[PDB]
């Protein structure tokens, strides 16, 4: 039963550990009942413990401890009784979160002599609500009391449905014993108290800790204060337990304006101002051996002077010494737990808090500070006192001894002894301790599918003869200044009068910018914003496709936000809503209506805008749904006179826009029927549009509509990896986009079409690799294989249809065959296989390629081979 | 000429709602109104969005006073509230009756001068409209959540309401009152009853079956209609029987119903929604149940290569309806190789009966709680007033009042529509 | 029961109401004590109903849309001169009320607030009381009559007999200590319009 040896300890802990494991399986009602019985047993025993605390400690006063043994039970209960601390605290079912709050284990309670019983009723009683255990290592001066404070708690818990040794205490303490308890393995936490050396040794143990320092507690009394209650509260805080209590106001800092008044008001109401010889004698007994006399602590005032060598009335509550030094040389400013007090003299407020912060900074860093002022009309002072004072508790118009243990003067403050002083003091709690610190929360995280979107430009218009019907719809009914962006071949050949012809004839002012060439550079973009910033357009228009529709919707940026650094605008990301350079909201200065005369790109719907740096020459595909065209237009009358090449490269980038959008990882049921309806039109009408041309406008139109439909697909289901390398392959060699996508898709499919790949994209919605299947759902949709095929022929037949399609469009079989030299390829292939993996298009490819696996399907194309793996 | 216009945002996955308000509402607005029905105010569905707004600097107000087949009395009631709270955003919720009522309150809030009769005016085209609707993005935006899987009102301009005086649902329409955002999360329909997952998920079958065949049908609004049809075939039965026990199906169907809205918002409905609206406001039959009884005949109606009339649309040169209804089956698998374009429809209609039998759908209107005396007496009314609905100005054979009644009756007596 | 509360509602409205007007939120204690007083008076007049000032006020503040408190501040300084007549025309016929004591109660009020000097005669304690109101109505922005309160002499005299007969028909007046005559109400309506007194 008794504990004065190191083995008795190692036995106790075990018969305790085994209580917890039996106590942890308890419910809320089975412990809500243990919590009361232990709190009553502690309240009804408020007087005796307070007697047993003075007989043994030699300090304190009875009637002021009784407010503590009682506060530590009633004011603890009213607060932590309804705190759900057993199981599920919260359950957000929209998400998949649940907080379950298992306990922590067992604890070591390091008790002081200052508050031996309250600090025990407080910990004992709070460690039962969290379904924990605890073991006390008390102070020799108060071992009999704080251990009689737990038996009065335990013997009332076991009587309420608890085990019989859940709690434990050391009877004959030491260092060899505590240091053997704090370092015990079956312990799981340390709940300490007692100032420096204590917390310096709690954390240093090896276990966690909620140790708690302590020290000075400056209090400031400004001109705009109620010097009456400022003083009573100063005395009601020192004399309370004779200041032995922590946080008590060891030092006031008054401003000259009201010092004399305060000086007297302290005198009449039991204040002896240490004027001369008395003072020195008093600041000589305080500090013994660099520390405060351990015999003066908690003792009444008149009992101070006797040790000093003088005498004062027995009714004196306090001993005040008017001083100026605010450093360590003055022992009259350290953490004297006596009723003594230091009275400083300051010019104004700012001169005080500068002085307070200086003497909290010496012994009481982080604990608490106080202020007395107009709590309602001087909120800036407050704001200036909280932002300047490095204390975890700033107590405005409250006494510290009864506001730091806070449920009396202020609510919303966690009632507690064991007041955290923040890392400033050497403890990482920063708050009044409670049961939510003795607790191991834990979070079950159900798989949540990542949110998706089908976002387009409103006002898509599509048929032959749709320009004037559209401009005169939403543009002219509205804006007044336009900026048509296009290329020369369209400005020269009357593709841009067909649009000004309509704006003119109404009130509008046009200005065309036609210095855009294939693969636009950032130099052309600036030059376009440099113009937009002069013409100040109310709207922006973009013709052709790709180069214009990619230079314009970015010129739309530099016009509304010229501070945009392309280096940050083209930063590769991992998710498009968790973007690190969130695009600015740009639809205010001007809109970005878009027209297209080129089939494939589909840029008229999608956020993508491919441009190159003009310094490194790397195409930086940059993406955000803020640069959607805002009323795209797609008229098939601007395509019927296209050459045979641009038709192929276009309609053949659209194929690889849907192919790697039906198979992508962001694919959905919204973007999977459009991709197919595109891929089914590019099969019935694409060859015709190449051979026949304008002679079959029915086909030249569908292809134009399809290539846009893919946009609806790959605007939401981003591209795959064929573009991540086609952008680099089409830059280091100036190969066109569509021609590059054609030389890879018949080797990229068979890359992604492995159900046992080396990697995978880590997308929640992506259960497992479906690409091999997601590619056969294509063939069966086109009509390649009806009868019961292996799912591997449906692919061979998909490729075959491509090699057949790439044949009847003049597409070469390889790059070598496309105007590239093995000497210039092998050299800068490792460079653009890395710069491909670092593209934003590849973050959606189902297989998450390895640099060592793009290089291979990048050589196998130069030599017209097949990636076999 | 044609178009394909929708909101500039359609967020859709289980758990998207907070991730559709934590994103956009609070980034732009601080005064929100919510429109719904009592079942959702009560059952804690509207405090799934007020939770996340109030947590921000937003002030909410909920107009929970909506009823099935909404009236113009409620609409004017919510405007008074909207005129008092002065919202920066409107958030419709509940599906259909609320959504169809909030986007019209949006009107009476932006422009209280309006007169409902000038909105319910049928027309020959949407551009060549006499009452050009006003611009509505200036006072408050309009969000649209949904809790049913059969309407598509999240995307479409259709806003069906009732005068409360004549009792005539006026399926008015204009893209100016499309929502700015549409949120379709299955978190809200997992616990939906069977009487709704059937009617709702079975109108959607029409939203898409008289949209892939309509004259305004385009390549844009044909793959979506189909994808809304290949999902309502593999997941609608399961979402009825298994219910929440197959949330993937109860989710895919929820997206399909919306995808069909991506279709019939661009390619208007045909004739089943004209006779439905009038046949479901008189006899107070629900929407989806009026569409499931007729669709299996309207097909037999529109699938006549030699009808009396076409709808006179340039893009529609020859009647192709008998063909489109075949590509449907050819896409769903009902079709066997070596057919003749006449059985693919039988194999299609066969898939519906098979689908209407396994959802609790009757075989006629008589079985649906309508007395032969209350029908034949007012059939010529809803047969002349269907012709006067805006939805029928898009179906491919411009029905005759001679020919509508005949299919009303053949759906009462469970008969077919031979000709 | 309802006499110490009424008074405590009156010793606080005298030491803290002026300060809560001028200083406003800069003296929240007064802006607080006054808030409690107003309620303590509710602890009184909930049990001991109002008199006649709230009858004429309600009718005089619904016709001319004058606020409640402003209709009560213009009249109270006369109703006192009315109820403080030891020999009125009528009493309110209440058993607990044997003799008219109103001229006396209004003195214990002053005697409690300090307005009274030792050696008075029960006739000045009321003057010293009314003097405290004017002094209090002048320092809150309260006018000296109804005319100054935005009411045209033509719109008043034309409908005075209405609100003078309809005040008598209010429930509040069935508790004041001298059962006013319609002859006597109008006279104090008008003397509050022309800022005059209510001699008799
Ligand atoms: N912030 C609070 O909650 C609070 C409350 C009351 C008192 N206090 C502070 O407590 C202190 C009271 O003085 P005390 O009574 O703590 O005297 P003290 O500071 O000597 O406390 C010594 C305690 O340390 C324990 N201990 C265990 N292992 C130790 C080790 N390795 N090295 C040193 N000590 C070890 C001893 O058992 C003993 O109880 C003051 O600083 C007072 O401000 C803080
Ligand atoms: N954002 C997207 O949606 C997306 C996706 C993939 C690729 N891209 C980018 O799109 C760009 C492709 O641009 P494009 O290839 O679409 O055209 P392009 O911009 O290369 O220029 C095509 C050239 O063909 C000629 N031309 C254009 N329209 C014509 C017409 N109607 N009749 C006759 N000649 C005509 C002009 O000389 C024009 O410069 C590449 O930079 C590619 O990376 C964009
Ligand atoms: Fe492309």
């Amino acid at each position: 039963m008794a504990v004065t040896n190191v083995a008795e300890l190692n036995a106790l802990v075990e018969r305790v550990k085994k209580a917890q494991r039996e106590y942890a399986s308890f419910t809320q009602e089975q412990v809500d009942k243990i919590f009361r019985a232990a709190a009553l047993a502690a309240a009804d025993a408020r007087i005796p413990l307070a007697k047993m605390a003075v007989a043994e400690s030699g300090m304190g006063i009875v009637e002021d401890k009784v407010i503590k043994n009682h506060f530590a039970s009633e004011y603890i209960y009213n607060a932590y009784k309804d705190e759900k601390t057993c199981g599920v605290l919260s359950e957000d079912d929209t998400f998949g979160t649940i907080t379950i709050a298992e306990p922590i284990g067992i604890i070591c309670g390091i008790v002081p002599t200052t508050n031996p019983t309250s600090t025990a009723i407080f910990k004992s009683l709070i460690s039962l609500k969290t379904r924990n255990a605890i073991i006390f290592s008390p102070h020799p001066r108060a071992k009999d009391a704080t251990n009689k404070a737990a038996d009065i708690v335990l013997q009332a818990a076991i009587a309420a449905g608890a085990p019989k040794d859940l709690i434990g205490w050391i009877d004959q303490p030491s260092v060899e014993l505590s240091n053997a308890l704090m370092h015990h393995p079956d312990i799981n936490l340390i709940l300490a108290t007692g100032g420096p050396g204590m917390v310096k040794a709690a954390y240093s143990s090896g276990k966690p800790a909620i140790g708690v320092g302590a020290g000075n507690t400056p209090v400031v009394i400004d001109e705009t204060a109620d010097i009456k209650r400022a003083v009573a509260s100063v005395l009601m805080s020192k004399t309370f337990d004779n200041g032995v209590i922590c946080a008590s106001e060891q030092s006031v800092v008054v401003v000259d304006s009201v010092y004399d008044a305060v000086r007297e008001r302290f005198a009449t109401h039991g204040g002896y101002l240490l004027q001369g010889k008395e003072l020195k004698a008093v600041q000589d007994v305080i500090l013994k051996n660099g520390a405060l006399n351990a015999a003066i602590v908690g003792q009444p005032a008149y009992k101070i002077a006797e040790l000093a060598g003088f005498s004062v009335p027995e009714n004196t509550k306090i001993l005040i010494g008017e001083v100026t030094v605010v450093d360590e040389s003055e022992p009259f400013a350290h953490e004297k737990l006596s009723p003594t007090l230091a009275m400083y003299r300051a010019k104004d407020f700012e001169d005080a808090v500068e002085k307070a912060e200086k003497l909290v900074a010496m012994g009481g860093i982080g604990h608490t500070s106080c202020l007395y002022t107009d709590q309602d009309n001087q909120p800036a002072r407050v704001s200036y006192f909280g932002q300047k004072m490095k204390t975890a508790r700033i107590l405005i118009n409250t006494p510290a001894s009864q506001g730091g243990i806070g449920d009396l003067y202020n609510f919303k403050l966690a009632p507690s002894l064991t007041l955290g002083c923040g890392s400033w003091g050497g403890n990482s709690i920063s708050e009044n301790v409670g049961p939510k610190h003795l607790i191991n929360k834990k979070t079950v995280a159900k798989r949540a599918e990542n949110m998706l979107w089908h976002k387009l430009p409103k006002s898509i218009y599509f048929r032959r003869g749709s320009l004037p019907i559209a401009l005169d719809e939403v543009i002219t009914d509205g804006h007044k200044r336009a900026l048509i962006v296009t290329d020369r071949f369209l400005f020269n050949n009357g593709y841009a009068d067909q649009i000004t012809s309509v704006l003119k004839a109404a009130g509008v002012e046009t200005e065309v910018f036609f210095e855009v060439e294939a693969d636009p550079t950032l130099s052309i973009v600036r030059k376009g914003a440099e113009l937009a910033n002069s013409f100040k357009p109310d709207v922006i228009i973009a013709l052709g496709g790709g180069s214009p529709m990619d230079a314009a919707k970015i010129m739309w940026v530099m016009y509304e936000h010229p501070e945009t650094h392309f280096e940050e605008l083209a930063l590769r990301f991992m998710d498009i809503r968790k973007r690190i350079y969130k695009f600015p909201k740009m639809g205010v200065k001007a809109k970005m209506i878009a027209v297209t005369t080129t089939s494939g790109t589909g840029s008229e719907v999608t956020p993508f805008a491919v441009v190159t740096d003009d310094a490194t020459g790397q195409k930086y595909p940059l993406a955000d749904y803020a640069l959607t065209p805002d009323m795209a237009i797609v008229d098939a009358n601007l395509v019927m006179d296209m050459p045979k090449s641009l038709c192929a490269f276009g309609g053949l980038d659209a194929v690889t826009h849907a192919m790697e959008a039906y198979v992508s990882v962001l694919a959905s049921e919204f973007s999977d029927g459009q991709a197919l309806q595109a891929l089914k039109l590019l099969k019935e009408y694409l060859p015709a549009s190449y051979h026949e041309g304008s002679k079959n406008p029915v086909a030249r139109e569908r292809v134009h509509s399809a290539a846009t439909i893919a946009g609806i697909a790959f605007a939401n289901a981003f591209l795959g990896v064929c573009h991540s390398m086609a952008h680099k392959l089409g830059s280091q060699f100036h190969i066109p986009h569509g021609l590059a996508n054609a030389l890879l898709i018949c080797n990229v499919i068979r890359y992604n079409a492995n159900d046992n790949p080396t990697k995978q994209t880590a997308f929640s919605q992506y259960d497992r690799p479906q690409a091999r299947r997601r590619y056969a759902e294509i063939a069966d949709h086109l009509g390649l294989s009806a009868p019961g095929d292996r799912t591997a022929a449906k692919i061979e037949k998909l490729l075959a249809w491509l090699e057949t399609l790439k044949a009847e469009l003049g597409i070469p079989k390889s790059i070598r065959e496309a105007g590239v030299q093995e000497a210039d390829f092998l050299a800068n292939v490792d460079k653009l296989s890395e710069d491909a993996f670092d593209d934003q298009c590849t973050g959606a490819n189902p297989r998450y390629p390895l640099i060592s696996e793009l290089k291979q399907i990048l050589l196998d194309t130069y030599y017209g081979r097949d990636y076999v793996e």
